[PDB]
């Protein structure tokens, strides 16, 4: 059940975000499984909408940040991935703590990938369910 | 045609984002047409992915931020809107300057709305095309 083509530590994964949006929002990769990737993100002033709830766009930032790196980790050599389409349903609000995105593959093709990212609050309740489609670039 | 059911100034729209994600990303509402709403956002360390390009999630934050306010402005009284579903197609990268989101209605119903937000780079080229589906809550 090992999907990755590249090895990475959590440390090197987290180093990527410095000085860009992932770093700005304190998105933190927490777990690399054989076939899943997890990261968390705070529900705070940088990720809230004007009414004090997690911004739906911040959930999508989290989903795309995880899916894009998972996609890259399933390519090899100088190959890369480019995001084509992302979609999400917002099913429950969040207001505090950190939310966790859990990313698993739906398709790992030679030309495209599809990733499912589900985002949960600290009580394990689903707050957002998303899918990302990428193209592989040679 | 005039779609709005509430009056608001640009200054009042821009005040909403102070101390939350919209303000922190320097998202700025710039134009209220009779049937269109426009805001801009910088491509910088707050909105880039690790390779110097506008993060696709940042495009979705911009789209959801504009569409949510647009939706609200087409309701009345104590009604509000909640975002249900969002999708976005990433069609061109952006690397610097500001991008501009342009939000227009696809459908305004009594109980749900569908908004389209197109995001253009500083040269007017389409970079992201998104749809936001909202519910109107009493």
């Amino acid at each position: 059940s090992l999907i990755w083509k590249r090895k990475i530590t959590l440390e090197a994964l987290n180093a990527m975000g410095e000085g860009n949006m992932v770093g700005f929002l304190d998105i933190r990769f927490e777990h690399i499984g054989d076939d899943t990737l997890e990261a968390t993100m705070p529900v705070d002033s940088r990720t809230k909408q004007p009414f004090g709830l997690l911004h739906g766009g911040a959930s999508v930032v989290l989903a795309e940040s995880i899916g894009s790196v998972a996609g890259y980790l399933c390519t090899e050599g100088e190959q890369k991935v480019v995001g084509l389409e992302i979609n999400a349903n917002h099913v429950r609000s969040a207001r505090e703590g950190r939310v966790r995105g859990v990313c698993k593959p739906l398709h790992l093709g030679s030309r495209h990938q599809v990733w499912q990212i589900e985002i949960f609050d600290e009580k394990g309740r689903l707050c957002c369910s998303s899918r990302l489609t990428t193209a592989i670039l040679e």
